[PDB]
């Protein structure tokens, strides 16, 4: 198997000592192929980069979703979560099959209405910015994606439109993120220095819980129903065992639902408007598309559906820069990778989605070009060659959640403005535990459309 | 509000319009004088034609309407069955065979036929090496005995082998005295006794077609054998929603459709092709400059084939002016308004004009009637649904990478190894049968001596 280049004791561990850990992957798959062995201090894994492998990677008879160090950092303030839990753990099959139903296609119907209200405030921000002002795109992309999951999650207001310092828990969450980020490639963490970096973890750990727990003990206590997250969980119970969720697992989902849904899914928004400012061919063909269906001052569930070239411009976007660029899976028994690569039990895999997006061998010669008609007819995609939203049972439950929400806003920012890439904007893709194109600005010129 | 409507004739509505021998063109006539939309009365029977980019795009809504069966494709039907261009989307055979095929008939699939398209395009382009001087082409002649056993390999590998014989094999003529037939019935005014002989060599027909196609499946099934073609994908494949197979009477109607939908569109487009390069020299210059710096190779490889951009957009420019399947028809799901101005009720019947779509100056500008394939340079700069010669949606041709693999390695090898003469000064007569083709259209080619 192919292996990158090595640091004497450390093996290839330093070559994450990068703050564009991703994108260095994918360079290394540009020069190693469809998979190479990445070894560091204590840990072998394999990073698979072609349909060819990866759709044997997604047999869930043969691998299932392993913890990566990063997933593992996040589960210290995500607990048992569903994006932090392990498939084994008893309430990883509970909490998913409770709220499976809350998060299909038929459920976005009752979110609908909430995503609108924060949809509306990101119009009227643009609508009232002066002449010569200008955007800055996912600044905004996460403060709409932040409040209208706090609203569909459990119907509380971070008001990020009315804030240039976010409120105590966005700050801490953002914070406890970038440290457990942080921690990825940090040498000598019991070292002295790391101490306030450690009370300060405990001290945001807190404050989430805090709210959150609060918001819960609120909620029972009022007895109120609202068309939230919260109101399912405290309401359902698991068909399997009969039991419900109990407060604790309850406030990590919240944690989780915010964590895992608010970066992945403004920086696809963010990536989608680059995509489009930079392709005026296409965003034409979108705005089109938003104009003609679009036709109400408020866009409806219905409507929604109809932007057919919308969804295709944000699967697109997601087929290049997917947002949450990689998972982890381990072999639930020894097997064979491709019919040459043995696998021993517990041996792990990392998918590099972007890379796999790439394969020349399902998508063509010019995988680089931004081209929604690939999406022009799903079927034709080939299985486990698009993987944006993971695999199998651990895929994410927020992906239906995710897509209306872009697509509702993606809409209305194209139905209400003229974008103007005024700057020229060189792709800059910062990197955290997800991909955003940092310092993307534009310029937006109502067309006088009003709401 | 108020749809304009060609001149009726009393009891018979607008049907007699139709009693030509060129009713697509006929029908682009109308278009002229009525503009985007006009209703077409028969006896039980209206629908609407269309002609605007801007009305057709709604009508591309798939949301709002749906593939109609026409009247055509409902005689096709007898010999195609529920094959996917003659079935409905509702039927259960149709998602199954969608699901199933379209795999097989990608981009990244046309890799494993491109030998199979080599072998015919070599046998034409040997046939041509070997004309005696001052002998001539018959284009589209031969263009469809290029068509038909390419895909007679490709589809379930048997050789028609077509430029042995002047008269076709069984199998062919069967099935295109059964398409004539089909196509003769829709302005037939039926029961009569001098049908009496149509009906029974239709019949015949049908019985030869269905004899061979499922003696060949039989006997794949029975040799247990592994080909490169549509019939061993067909054999092993299994819907993913439904975990089924196709059977082997879906599977001979897919065989059967697919020379029946792909033979005479894909022949008309390399025949237009080839008419408008003739009269365009400068044109032809600059495709012919393509694949001699392209095709460097005695054989062309796929990766080839893919290189010869000019090429592919001379095809893009005939099937614009051409397009060799010229309408495709629609249904209202629901009531619908079309336009802001027309009101639809659900089962309302709409007719895709192509050829008049194409000609949209809205879309196209002024010089529509101009043959300049430089209109494909970018072809992300044309609006959503201005250019539909392969259908639409779902529905859409399944062999539109197919056909056009086929027809750039065809016409990229036609113009490396001859320079063609329109020694006839040839005047273009479009033919119609279900489809569109340039009549006695006739070249000779002078051979550049270039090995194979
Ligand atoms: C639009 C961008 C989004 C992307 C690209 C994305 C991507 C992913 C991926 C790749 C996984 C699997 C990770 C793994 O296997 O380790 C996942 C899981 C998950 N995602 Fe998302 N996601 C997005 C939005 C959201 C939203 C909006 C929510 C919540 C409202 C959400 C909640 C979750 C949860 C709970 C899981 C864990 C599911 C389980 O294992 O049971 N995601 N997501
Ligand atoms: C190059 C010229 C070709 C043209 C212009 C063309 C055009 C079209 C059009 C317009 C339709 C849609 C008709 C409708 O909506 O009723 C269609 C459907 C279809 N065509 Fe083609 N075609 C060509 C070549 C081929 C080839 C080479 C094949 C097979 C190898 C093929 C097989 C089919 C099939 C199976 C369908 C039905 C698809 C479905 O409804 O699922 N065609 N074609």
């Amino acid at each position: 198997m192919p292996q990158p280049k090595t640091f004497g004791e450390l093996k290839n561990l330093p070559l994450l000592n990068t703050d564009k850990p991703v994108q260095a992957l994918m360079k290394i798959a540009d020069e190693l192929g469809e998979i190479f062995k990445f070894e560091a201090p204590g840990r072998v894994t394999r990073y698979l980069s072609s349909q060819r492998l990866i759709k044997e990677a997604c047999d869930e008879s043969r691998f299932d979703k392993n913890l990566s160090q990063a997933l593992k950092f996040v589960r210290d303030f995500a607990g048992d979560g569903l994006a932090t839990s392990w498939t084994h753990e008893k309430n990883w099959k509970k909490a998913h099959n409770i709220l499976l139903p809350s998060f299909s296609q038929q459920a976005m119907k009752g979110y609908h209405a909430m995503m609108v209200d924060i949809a509306v405030q990101l119009v009227q921000k643009w609508e009232r910015l002066n002449a010569d002002e200008h955007i800055e795109v996912p600044e905004d992309m996460t403060r709409l994606t932040l409040d209208t999951i706090g609203l569909c999650g459990f119907n509380y207001r971070f008001n990020s439109f009315y804030r240039d310092q976010p409120h105590p828990f966005i700050t801490s969450m953002v914070r406890a993120l970038d440290e457990a980020m942080n921690k990825l490639q940090r040498a000598n963490p019991d070292d002295p220095a790391y101490d306030e970096n450690k009370r300060q973890f405990q001290e945001d750990i807190k404050v989430m819980n805090d709210l959150v727990d609060k918001i819960i003990a609120d909620r029972k206590a009022s007895g109120e129903q609202s068309d939230d997250l919260l109101t399912h969980m405290l309401n359902g119970k698991d068909p399997e065992t009969g039991e419900p969720l109990d407060d604790e697992n309850i406030r990590y989902q919240i944690i989780t639902f915010l964590i895992a849904g608010h970066e992945t899914t403004s920086g696809l928004l963010s990536f989608a408007l680059y995509f489009l400012v930079k392709n005026p061919h296409v965003l034409q063909k979108a705005a089109e598309e938003a104009a003609r269906v679009l036709v109400d001052p408020v866009p409806s569930y219905k409507q929604v559906k109809q932007l057919k070239y919308v969804g295709m411009v944000l699967n697109e976007a997601l087929r290049l820069w997917p947002t949450a660029p990689a998972f982890s899976l381990y072999a639930k028994e020894d097997t064979v990778l491709g019919g040459e690569y043995p696998l021993e039990k517990g041996d792990e895999l990392m998918v590099l989605i972007p890379q796999l997006h790439r394969d020349k061998t399902i998508w063509g010669d010019d995988v680089e070009e931004f081209r929604p008609e690939r999406f022009e007819n799903p079927s034709a995609i080939p299985q486990h060659a698009f993987k944006p939203f993971g695999n199998g049972q651990r895929a994410c439950i927020g992906q239906q959640f995710a897509l209306h929400e872009a697509t509702l806003v993606l809409g209305m920012m194209l139905k209400h403005f003229d974008f103007e890439d005024h700057t020229n904007y060189e792709l800059d893709i910062k990197e955290t535990l997800t991909l955003k194109p940092e310092g993307f600005v534009v310029k937006a010129k109502s067309k006088k459309i009003p709401l």
